Parts: structure tokens; C-alpha cells; sequence
């Protein structure tokens, strides 16, 4: 049966640890894929870990130069949550160097972008069967969420970006039914920059928190209903969400130009005028991670918060993060549960190796007692292959 | 429920990438079978990758001399599409150095040919249970499709060849029900040569595009109905389909003797008087791959085409190719979807190794935007074992 | 359907061997997790082996320093009984350095304790979904059974400990329904010490046999009904159950202070005034294992027994042991079958390696002919990595 | 539904190849169990390969001294037919150095014998749950079929042996229902020797062809009905079935004392007064294998045959062989199909290695065209570990 998506988000006071795979530690001897850009998505029965492979195993010579973002060898694959991405336990999804996946209640939807940087094609699959296609319309690295898409009342929604990563680009919202695109709208967003959106369903509508790689150290957001009537803006909080970023001063409801160039994929959960910000602890590199509750952060511009929860220590490597949700028809709850994952990147450019990969931790939002701690990657680099 | 097979082929303007396994790259460290002659076939539930193993793993000493075509150690096995052929994730099918497989809607049919070159026996299995047998009738390397068989209204059809590979041989069409041969007809084809046919269902009838190893650089074809009433001929197009071949001149509706000796397994889709030819880019070796749409290529002899789509680059290794189809009762579409796979051969005779193996890419025919690119094997030879 | 848990324990005269995984022997070359604290639990369909990983494989550098009890890399995972804990065949359960699991008849309940030693959090999952949480209330290493919990008429029960391991601590019994804590009671037990309880259902009530790490070489027990009305005491037998321990003299119904400090996790089955004691053969280290039937051992203090069955030889390594049960709705029997497992620890501190791990054997209680023997670990240390 | 077992054996003129695993060749690099005594058994859904592990992998140090027959580390495990016995794809069955397994139509029955040579215990499991037990009654290596048991109308039947292997021993037939022994009869067989019986169902009755290790180069047989009313005798054929054996002279209906000491496990199918003998090609060692049809071999004593089919070449290693059957409710046929497997032993005592193991081939009896050939093991010894 289709996921309704009409209920609100569950009240959350803390984040309980859900999964840890230990990919790089196990990959030291085991047959584990060299991956990056992992994300979690749930069906009514199970939650799966999606990831973009480099078509190579850890501690093997083919992992050479895997800092490279896009190649013909990259494939989207999935394994059960908390397990290592192995050739022996992973399910093939698509050929992709950029990806998105979600379950509507009946079947899996996957989106796999492959091809040249000037003509990339998104291949849409519903239950493993190709159902539609989208070509790059700006001929400049067609790219998508790198996290799960959002589904409401039988439709699934995604955001795609085409154009430069250091200037004004083109941003489109898609409405997809049974793997077929039924509607799409280009966003009227001058001076905005949307990339790698973390989108979640809330009260029959979708909220995406994205990455401004152009000139924003705070995060851009986009909200829309099923007809794709959207709103745009930035998170106003003085507690900035991207990386790199400045120190916490007064925030802006437009793009914070200071330390605005570059970025990292992230997420945030809106609760009225308040926001749950997940961010790196460091302001200059991808190190550490923390959940922060700013009761006025979504619309207000000050740098105040009432809750901080440690996830990864200041001196430990982190990386990508993203939102996922668990629906009522999975949990039995009457609200939509917010969860998140964190990618822990190891290797290049920061470490003296020939390779780049990442493992994953995940947390779910509860309304009971929790604790801050550091759950780092734990691998001892360099490897035999280095 | 049985596959009907009464509908036409879906209109196709381009080919979207469906799967890539990265077998040789992963096999560098992982436990991956040394294979050749892979093919894809689909049930109403899933698509599987079939392959002929050499009974040995990559980067192991037992892969020595695996350029050899036929041995007692070769077995037909299958794994899910896009996954690596591993001993830990593959299903055993038959003991075979030549194979064919297809799903009638209810159960899998596999055909496995093993035995001596002068008395080979095809073992037919329906749902894993031996249901029939065929002995070599010319005592000269009984061989079959190396791709999937075609099924229409509860029957499945195959083509087998017995005799020389550089002269006139014997060619038989088989009709199989629930694993048992109910009818067979020898083809009256003097001056023709049929080997390794790629067969597909279309409007309650079967079209096979095969390999003329004798004296044909263009491809032979055979069409038949359920009663095995057949027609024979060659693809008339001036864009020649086999490898090795000449340059593109005026074609013939008989065998093109020029560069006619030897060959490679291939496929083609008939659309009225038009043909979708898949072929190597090189004319002298198994390198590159491209899809070409000749609107008049099936019956006309000129060398004109209106669409060319790149699949594998001119300098990159390719190999075998074959057709597969997805039926309406799998896709939900009202037509039969044409797809294809490409084997990418690495090692002997062209490379300085002790072994020979191949990985696989696959594409499905869509009527929306697509792109040409190169999706090569990607392995760095020689291996530690060499 | 829910497990009733109203029937008695089956009469047992001997213990038949149920499973042996050979983890360390296979882990010498294979990809097997470095584990400790394994336990078995059964659903109405299957029995599974639960275990706490160190997030590393055997014979790999990441197994360095795995004598360490608690880390952020430890995860609770399960595989089918008798199989090796491998990344390729194991199911992820929780992030935990202390664990408990049980099936109520409908779904799995897992309890995973992770976090700092002064703020640890137990994460409760029902069918893989977080359903509740418990924080450390003494801020001193919140710890649980390391064996399966007990379930009766739709509820599941566990025991947790918080405080010192060489003095008076705090002990709580929990009643859990569908993953949610519905009732909890702190035990009024001055001069008692409860740790790592082996709990089993018997006649709609629960009996736990635990570990007194403080000052007891005999084992403490706690019995309770569904409303958590409990009784406390020690096993009176002169045949002492813990390790280290003294020689067999007259026992006490209170804690036997002699050789009382430290300990090991164990189990015992009450049959009226009689007890089935499972214990190490050695009195100073974790070596050997034996089942002993003392017809008066539960309430009487003498050192007499009528049955002794050998399990592991005196010179062979053992370790943890625990109870598990098989219910009527699994076996078809009209009573609850008692079974047990034994962890066989190899490596540090007793062996010259960089690592510590354990394999597992298991036995079930039958009322027919059996035999004593030694089923040791069988691995030849040190390993290549040492 | 229960297997009826009332129908006759299918008429067989030849043997088509069913499976080949290539265990030792793949085990050279892959993680494959060191095994011996493999056998095949089928349920109404699938056929499985059962095998006795040594609790160690090939090309690992723990495979040292695996020529040893009985240890505490040996376990009975099963994997799907034609697949390699791997820790990642195998199901655990029992702890055993002697085994038997069969499916009654509803659930699997396994028999696992472990323990000391003077007190061994057979542990009976039905659907993975211990249901009964048998102790050694002669205190001299209690041993069983090493092949599948036979099932008729809801009961399953086995043969066990206790006593010396070079003199008169004790032989018992068991009738088992739902894992419980309901009847057993000791065979009145003075001057006979029964070991490692291959038993099959035929017309509501069971025929076992066994091994005379004492003084018989021809094979002993035992037939019985469901009430265990038995007949005993030897295969009269002048074509002797065991190994070692003499040359083919006139046979005896009693034990052929000439070259009678020692032996190997085998099988034979009775068809009236005729017999399908499977045997090694060599008369002094375990080399080669062949199927021979003697139309008068069961009751007549001459050395004539009308069909010989090659299976393994004279210079290639063989080993154990055994019968298996496929029932009507699996095949859809109205008769019981006879099949067989062959173990191909490699290593000690005949080869310069530290280990001993075996791979497996299997054939099923068809009434259509077949071929003789050699399907050897194919591994190149010694291994890196030697
Ligand atoms: C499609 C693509 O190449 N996306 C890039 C991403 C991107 O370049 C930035 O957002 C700027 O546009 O950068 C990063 C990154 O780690 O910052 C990795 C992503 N790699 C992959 N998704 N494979
Ligand atoms: C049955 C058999 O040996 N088929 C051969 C095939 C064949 O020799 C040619 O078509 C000429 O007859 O050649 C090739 C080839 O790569 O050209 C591989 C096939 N190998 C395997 N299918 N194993
Ligand atoms: C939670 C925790 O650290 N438990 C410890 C346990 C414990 O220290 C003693 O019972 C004393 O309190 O000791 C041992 C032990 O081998 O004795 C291992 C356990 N390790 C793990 N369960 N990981
Ligand atoms: C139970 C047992 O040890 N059975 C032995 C078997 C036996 O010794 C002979 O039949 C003589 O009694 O010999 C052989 C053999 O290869 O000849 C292997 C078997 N090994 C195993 N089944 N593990
Ligand atoms: C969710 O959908 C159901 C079924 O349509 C309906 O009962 C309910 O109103 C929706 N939830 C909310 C919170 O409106
Ligand atoms: C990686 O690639 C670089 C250059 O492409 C080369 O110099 C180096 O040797 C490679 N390293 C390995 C381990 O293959
Ligand atoms: C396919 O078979 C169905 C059922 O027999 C029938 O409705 C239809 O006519 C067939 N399709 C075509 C295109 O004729
Ligand atoms: C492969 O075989 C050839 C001859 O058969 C031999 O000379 C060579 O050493 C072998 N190579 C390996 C790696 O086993
Ligand atoms: C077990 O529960 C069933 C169903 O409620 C009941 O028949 C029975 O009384 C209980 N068993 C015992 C031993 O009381
Ligand atoms: C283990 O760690 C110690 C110190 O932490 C170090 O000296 C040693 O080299 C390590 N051993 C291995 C095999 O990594
Ligand atoms: C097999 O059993 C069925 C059902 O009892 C019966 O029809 C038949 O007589 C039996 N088969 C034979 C060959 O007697
Ligand atoms: C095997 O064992 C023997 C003696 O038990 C020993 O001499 C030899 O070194 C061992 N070999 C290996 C490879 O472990
Ligand atoms: C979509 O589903 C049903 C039927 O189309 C409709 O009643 C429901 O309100 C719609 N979902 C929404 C509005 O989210
Ligand atoms: C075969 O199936 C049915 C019943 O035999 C028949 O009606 C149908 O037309 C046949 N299939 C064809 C002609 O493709
Ligand atoms: C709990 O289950 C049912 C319904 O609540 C009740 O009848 C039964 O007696 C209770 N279980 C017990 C007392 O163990
Ligand atoms: C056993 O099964 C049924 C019911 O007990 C009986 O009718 C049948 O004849 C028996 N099976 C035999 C005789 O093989
Ligand atoms: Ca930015
Ligand atoms: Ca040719
Ligand atoms: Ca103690
Ligand atoms: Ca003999």
C-alpha cells in the first residue's frame, strides 16, 4: 500500500544510534567496495544502505585514483543497513556517479546518472525496470541528491541541478509516479545555489535542505507541495550549517557570502520556526559532527541554541550527511520519524593514500534519553596497498 | 502464468544503460569466477546474468590456459544482474561449455552442452530437473546460442549447430515445452552458416540473428513461427555487422565473402525493412561497440544510417554481444522491450596474461533521451598471477 | 502468535551436541569477525547466533588490542546457528558493547548498549526499529545479560546492572512489550551482586542465574513473575559455579567470599530443589567445561552430585556460558526445552597474540542417551598477524 | 505433503551429467571448506549437497592432518547442488564425523554421529531440532550411511554399523518418523559385513547396497519393507563393485574373499535380475569411475555386460560414490528417478600434501541419448600451503 505522508514529524529531543557498518576497518582484509556518497532509505519492510561504488575493492590496485568523482565504472548499489558494502551481499541498482533512491510503499525507485559531463543521462528505474530518462539540459554535470527522495500519496519527488558549481546554475524539481516523470518545474532562484538536497516528507509536503557551493556558508532550502508549488530561502540561524564556514556570528536569511565558496552535503529538520542542524565540528575541514537544536534557527538570525549532541569527535574524520525518514506504516507510530546518516571519509585528499572511501553511521530521532559521544571510522591508514 | 509473446517490439530511438558488473576489476582481489560467454535472461520477476565458468577464480593459478574453449570443468551458472559472478552469490545451472537459458513464465529452462567434441550431449533442465537430451548428430562440436532462448505462448525455441566452423554445417531449430523437445526441424540452408544465434520473440514469431563463421562478414538470420515454418537470409545492409569485416561498401543479401572467414557472436533487431545493428567499432579485432539504426538495412543494400550511438570506445576491448527482451508481464508495457548485453573480453590472445575472461555491460531500448559514451572494462592488466 | 511460556521445563538426563561453528579455525584464512560474548536465541522458526563484534576481521591488523571490552566500533550482529560470524552472512542488529536479544513469537527484540562509561544508553529495537531507550542511572558502565532475554505471554524480560564491579551496585528488572518498557523495578539486594544474567522462562515465571563479580564464588539468582514480584538468593550447592572459585567444600546460601572476587558469566537450571550447574573445569582460569546434576544443589549446601558430563577438556580453553530455551511452538513438545552455549575464548590475556576472540559450541537437553567428550576450539595460535 | 514412495524406478539406458562443483580448483584461492564424504539429497523443492567438513579451509594451515577420519571439529553442513562448500553459502546441520540426511516431503531429517570412538552418539534432527538419540551399543565407532536415507509414506529409513572393520560387526536398520525412532531391528547376518550403505526407495520398499570392508570384493545388499522385514545377500555379478578388487572372473552370491579386505563406499540399482553397477576403473586404488549394466548381475554370477559408460578416466582420481533419488512429487514423472554422485578425493594418502579433501560430480538416469567422458577433479597439486 502507498505511503500516505500526511502526518507531521515526531517530536525529537535526542538522537539514538541506529547503525554502524565499520566498512574501512573490515575492508582492510575483507572484500569491501571502495565507495562514497552513501545514503539510507526505507521501505515498509526494511531499511537499506545505498552507495556509489568505484567498481573496485579496498586494498586492491584498482582503488588507485578513486578521489575522482565521475567515471564509467561507478555503480549505484544497495545492501542491508549496518552491513559492509560487499560484492557478495550487495544488490545492483544502476550505473551512476550521481544517485537517488526511494520507496513509494509498493516498489523501489532508483535514479542513476551516468554519461559524459556534457550529456549526462538520469536513468529512472521502478522495481528494477527502466521507466524514464532525463538528459542534461545545460550540458554541465547533471547531478542529483546523493540521498533519498521523498514520497507522498503515491508520488515521489527529487531535485536535480545542472550548470556551474561556482556560479548561477539551473535547478529543477521533479514529480515521479511509478518511475515516470509526470511533472517538472524549474526553480526561479536567482542568486541561489542548490546542490545535493536532503529531502523529507512532512504533512503532505516536501522540505529539502541543500548545498550552496557558490557563495553560501549557510544552507539553502526549498519546500513544495504535490503540484510542485514551491518556496525558496536560506536557514537564517547564526549557527552555520555548511563546511567550510565562518565562526558563529549573526546569520542571514540570504546566502552568507563569508567563507561561502565550496561546501559539503548536509541536512536540517524544520520544526515551526526551529531547526535541527547537523554539521561538522570543524569550520575549515570535514572533521567531527554534531546535532544542534536552535528553537528559532529557521527564521531567526541569532546564534543561540538549547541542545547540542556530539556524534563524531573534533579530531575525527567525517564527511557527507543526509536525512532519512521512517514512515508510520513501517514504525506503527502516528508521526513521521526523522533520522540521519553520516559518511566518514578516509583517504585522499587529506590522507597519504592512493584511494578515497567512506564508511557510515546512522541515528534516529527519539523523544527519550540519549548521549553524546564519538563514533569515528576507526581505520588505521595507510593500507598495505599504499 | 505463461508469457504470451503476441505483442510487437517497442519503438526505440536510443539505448539507456541497464547494468555493469565490473567483474575483472573486482576479481583482482575478490573471489570472482573466470568466465566467458555471458548472457542475460529475464523471468516475470527478475533478470539474471548467465555465464560459462572455467571452474577457476581470477588471479589464481587454475586460470592458466583459460583461452581454451571447451573442458570438463566448464559450468553454466547464473547470478543477479549487475553483480559479479562469485562462488558465494551464483546459482549452479549445468555442466556446459556451450549454453542457452530462458523463462517461459512459470519456470527456467537451461540447456547445457558438455562431453567430447565428437559426441557432445545437450542436457535440458526445466526448474533444475533434467527433462530431455540431444546428442551430436554430426559428431563435430554440438554448439548452441550462448544467449537466451525465445519463448512464445508456453513454448521455448532454440537453434543448434553441428559440423565444421569453416564450411557447410548442419543447423536445427528446436521447439521445447516444459523442458521436453516436442518438435525439431533441420534448416535447408546450403551456402549458409548459422552459429551462436541471438533470438527474440516478436508478434508470436521468433527472429534469430546469428554468426557466419564460414564466409560471411554480414550476419545471417532465421525467422520462424511456433510450428517451425522458417525463412532464411542475410542482413542486406552495407553497414556490416560481424568482426572481422571490410569497410562499409554496398552490402549483399547473401553472404559477403570479403573478410568473411571467422567472426564474433552478435545481434540485430528487425523493424520492418529497418534494422538496429550492434557491432564492434574496429573491423579487424574485438574493440569498441556501437548501435546503428539503418531504416532500410534489413532488406536494402546501401551503407546509410540515421542514428549512431557509442557504447564502448574504439581503443577499448569488447567481445561477444547478444539480444535480450523484457516481456509485457514484467514491464507492464503493452509491447516487448528490446535490450542487449556486451561481453568485454580481457586477457588472451590479445593481452600478455595466462588467462582469458570477460565482464559485462547491458543496455535497454527506450523511446526517450539517451547518450553515447564509453563504458569500458577498466581492469589494469597484467595481474599478480601473470 | 505469542509464546505462551506457561509450561514447565522438560526432564533432562543428558546434553546432546547441537552446534559448533569453528570460527577461529576458519577465521585463519576466511573473512570472520573478531567477536566475543556470543549467545543463542530462537524464534518460532529458527535459532540464531548473536555476537558482539570488534568491527574487525581475524588475522587483520585491526584486531590489535581487541582484549579491550568497550569501544565505539563494537556492534551486535547475528548469523544462523553453527555458521561463522562473517560480514557476508551476518545480519546487523545494533551498535553495542553490551547486548541482549529475544523473540516474543512475533518479532525480534534487541537491546544494544553503547556510549561512554559514564552515560551509556541502551537502545531497544523491535523488528529492527528503535522503540525505547534507557540511560545509565549510576553513570558507571550500564551493562546487561550478554545472553538472551526471556519472554512470557507477549512480554519480554531483562536484567540490567549499573555501578561498580568490585562493590555494591544497582540492579534492575525490566518488563518490555513490543520494544517498549512498560514496567521496571530496582532490586532490593544489599550484599548481593548481579551481572550478566542467564534468564529462562518456566511456568509463566522467569529465573535468572547471574555473576557475582564482587565477593561470590557461588552464583546469585533472581526469580520473578510478570508483575516483577521477585525473589533473590544464591545457589547453595557445595559444587561452586563461578570462575575463579575454591575447591568443593560445604556451600552457602549467601555469597561464598572465598575466591569471590572477579568471575565469569554462567548459567544454571532449577528443577525443584535440584540444579543443573554448568561450569569451567579449572578453578583458577577459564579452562574446560562440565555439566553437573546436583539433586539438592539449589537449596542444599553439600558437595554431592549424581551426574557429571564432560563438554570441554581440562586443558582446553573455554569462557562464557549461557542458557537458551526452545519453546513448545518451535519444538512441538509440551514442555520448554533447556539448552546452553559455551564461548571458547582464544588469544589475550592468556595467549601470545595481539587479539582476543571466541568461537562457540552449543548443546540441548535431552531425555535419552548422551556422551561426555571434549569439543575444543581447535585453532593453532599464534596467527600470521602475530 | 509426504513422499508416497510406491512407484517403481524409471527405466534407464544412460546417465546425463547433473552437477559439478569444482571445489578444490576454486578452493585454491576462494574460501572453501576442507571436506570429505559428500552426498546429495532432494526435497520436493530443491536438491542439496551434504558434506562432512574438517572445520578448516583449503590452502590454510588448519587443513594439516585432515586425512584423519574423526575429530571434534567435523561438522555436517549442506549447500545448494553444484555450488562450492563455502562458509558464506553453507547451512549448518550437525556436529558429525559420520552422517545421513533425507527429506520426508515435509521436513529435513539429519543424523549426526559425534563423540569418542567408544561411546559415539547419533543425534537425530527434524527441521533443525533434536528429536532423538542413539548411543553406540558395541563401543566401537558407531557409523552410518555417508549418503542419503530413504523415505516411504511418511517414514524414513537408515542403516547403522557398530563393531570392527576387519571382522564380524553389528548391523541395525532404523525406522524413523518425524525425527523419532519408532522401530529398529538388528540384522541376523553372520559372515556378512555392512558399512556405508547407499539406500533408495522402490515400490514401497528399500534396497541398500553397502560396503564389505571385512572380506568381500563384491558388494553386500539389504532389502526391507516398512515393518523392517529384511532380506540379505551379495551382488552375484562377475563384474565386482568394490575397490580394491580382483579382475573380472566368475562371481559369487556370498562374499568374494579374494582381494576382500578394505573397500570403498559405493552403490548399485536393482532392476529385476539386472543391476546398474557404478565402480572405480582401477582395481587397486581409487581411480576412475564407470557405470555398467549387467542384465543378469543381481542374481547371476557371470562377468557379462551390455552397457558401459565412462564417468571418470582411468588415470584420474575418484573416491566415494552413492545413490540418490528424485521422487515423482519433485519431477512430475510417474516413476522414481535414479541418480548418483561421485566424490573425487585429492591429497593424502596418495598425493604429497598436508591435507585431504574432495570435490563432487553428479549424474541422473535418463532414457535418452548420453555420452561417456572424463569429468575429473582438475586441481593442480601441491598447493601454496604444502
Ligand atoms: C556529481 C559530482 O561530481 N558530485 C560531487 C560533488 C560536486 O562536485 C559538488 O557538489 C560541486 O558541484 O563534490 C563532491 C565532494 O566531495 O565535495 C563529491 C561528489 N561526487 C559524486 N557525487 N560522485
Ligand atoms: C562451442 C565453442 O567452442 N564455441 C566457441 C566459438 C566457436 O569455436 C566458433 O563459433 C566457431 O565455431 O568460438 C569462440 C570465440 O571466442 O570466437 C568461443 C566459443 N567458446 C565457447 N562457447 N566456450
Ligand atoms: C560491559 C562490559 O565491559 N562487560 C565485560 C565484563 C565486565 O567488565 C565484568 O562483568 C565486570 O563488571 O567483563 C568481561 C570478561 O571477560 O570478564 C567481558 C565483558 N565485556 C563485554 N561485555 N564487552
Ligand atoms: C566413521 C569413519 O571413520 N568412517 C571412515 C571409513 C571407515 O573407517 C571404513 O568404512 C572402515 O570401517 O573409512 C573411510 C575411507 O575413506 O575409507 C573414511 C570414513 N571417514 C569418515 N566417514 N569420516
Ligand atoms: C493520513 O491518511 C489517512 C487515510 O487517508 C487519514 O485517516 C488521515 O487523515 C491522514 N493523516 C493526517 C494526520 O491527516
Ligand atoms: C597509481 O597510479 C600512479 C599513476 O597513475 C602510479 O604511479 C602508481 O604506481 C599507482 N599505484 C598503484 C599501487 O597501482
Ligand atoms: C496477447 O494475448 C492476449 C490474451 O490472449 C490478447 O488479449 C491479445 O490479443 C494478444 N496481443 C496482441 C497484440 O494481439
Ligand atoms: C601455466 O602453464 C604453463 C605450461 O602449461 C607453465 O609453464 C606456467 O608456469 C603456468 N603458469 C602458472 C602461473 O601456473
Ligand atoms: C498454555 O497455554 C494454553 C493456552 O492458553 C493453555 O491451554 C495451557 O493451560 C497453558 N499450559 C499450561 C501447562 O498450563
Ligand atoms: C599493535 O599495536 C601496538 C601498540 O598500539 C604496536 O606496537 C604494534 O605494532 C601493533 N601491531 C600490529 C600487528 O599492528
Ligand atoms: C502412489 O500413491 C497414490 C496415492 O495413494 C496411489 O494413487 C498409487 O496407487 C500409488 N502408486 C502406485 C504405483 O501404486
Ligand atoms: C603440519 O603438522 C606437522 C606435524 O604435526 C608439522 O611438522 C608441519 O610443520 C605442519 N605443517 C603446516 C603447514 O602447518
Ligand atoms: C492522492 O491519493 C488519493 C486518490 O488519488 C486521494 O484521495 C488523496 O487525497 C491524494 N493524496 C494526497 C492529497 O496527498
Ligand atoms: C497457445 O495457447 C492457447 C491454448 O493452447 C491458445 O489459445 C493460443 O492461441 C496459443 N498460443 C499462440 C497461438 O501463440
Ligand atoms: C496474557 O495474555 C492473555 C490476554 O491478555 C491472558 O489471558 C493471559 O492469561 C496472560 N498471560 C499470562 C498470565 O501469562
Ligand atoms: C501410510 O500412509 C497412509 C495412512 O497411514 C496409508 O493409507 C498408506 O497405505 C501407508 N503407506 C504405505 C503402506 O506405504
Ligand atoms: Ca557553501
Ligand atoms: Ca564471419
Ligand atoms: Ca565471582
Ligand atoms: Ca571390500
Amino acid at each position: 500500500v502507498k505511503l500516505a505522508g500526511n502526518s507531521s514529524l515526531c517530536p525529537v529531543s535526542g538522537w539514538a544510534i541506529y547503525s554502524k557498518d565499520n566498512s574501512i576497518r573490515i575492508g582492510s582484509k575483507g572484500d569491501v567496495f571502495v565507495i562514497r556518497e552513501p545514503f539510507i532509505s526505507c521501505s515498509p519492510l526494511e531499511c537499506r544502505t545505498f552507495f556509489l561504488t568505484q567498481g573496485a575493492l579496498l586494498n586492491d590496485k584498482h582503488s588507485n585514483g578513486t578521489i575522482k568523482d565521475r567515471s564509467p565504472y561507478r555503480t549505484l548499489m544497495s545492501c542491508p543497513i549496518g552491513e559492509v558494502p560487499s560484492p557478495y551481499n550487495s544488490r545492483f541498482e544502476s550505473v551512476a556517479w550521481s544517485a537517488s533512491a526511494c520507496h513509494d510503499g509498493i516498489n523501489w525507485l532508483t535514479i542513476g546518472i551516468s554519461g559524459p559531463d556534457n550529456g549526462a543521462v538520469a536513468v529512472l528505474k521502478y522495481n528494477g525496470i527502466i521507466t524514464d530518462t532525463i538528459k542534461s539540459w545545460r550540458n554541465n554535470r547533471l547531478r542529483t541528491q546523493e540521498s533519498e527522495c521523498a514520497c507522498v500519496n503515491g508520488s515521489c519527488f527529487t531535485v536535480m541541478t545542472d550548470g556551474p558549481s561556482d556560479g548561477q546554475a539551473s535547478y529543477k524539481i521533479f514529480r515521479i509516479e511509478k518511475g515516470k516523470i509526470v511533472k517538472s518545474v524549474e526553480m526561479n532562484a536567482p542568486n541561489y545555489h542548490y546542490e545535493e538536497c536532503s529531502c523529507y516528507p512532512d504533512s503532505s509536503e516536501i522540505t529539502c535542505v541543500c548545498r550552496d557551493n557558490w557563495h553560501g556558508s549557510n544552507r539553502p532550502w526549498v519546500s513544495f507541495n504535490q503540484n510542485l508549488e514551491y518556496q525558496i530561502g536560506y536557514i537564517c540561524s547564526g549557527i552555520f550549517g555548511d563546511n567550510p564556514r565562518p565562526n558563529d556570528k549573526t546569520g542571514s536569511c540570504g546566502p552568507v557570502s563569508s567563507n561561502g565558496a565550496n561546501g559539503v552535503k548536509g541536512f536540517s529538520f524544520k520544526y515551526g520556526n526551529g531547526v535541527w542542524i547537523g554539521r561538522t565540528k570543524s569550520i575549515s575541514s570535514r572533521n567531527g559532527f554534531e546535532m544542534i537544536w536552535d528553537p528559532n534557527g529557521w527564521t531567526g538570525t541569532d546564534n543561540d541554541f538549547s541542545i547540542k549532541q556530539d556524534i563524531v569527535g573534533i579530531n575525527e574524520w567525517s564527511g557527507y550527511s543526509g536525512s532519512f525518514v521512517q514512515h508510520p506504516e513501517l514504525t506503527g507510530l502516528d508521526c513521521i520519524r526523522p533520522c540521519f546518516w553520516v559518511e566518514l571519509i578516509r583517504g585522499r585528499p587529506k590522507e597519504n593514500t592512493i584511494w578515497t572511501s567512506g564508511s557510515s553511521i546512522s541515528f534516529c530521532g527519539v523523544n527519550s534519553d540519549t548521549v553524546g559521544w564519538s563514533w569515528p571510522d576507526g581505520a588505521e591508514l595507510p593500507f598495505t596497498i599504499d
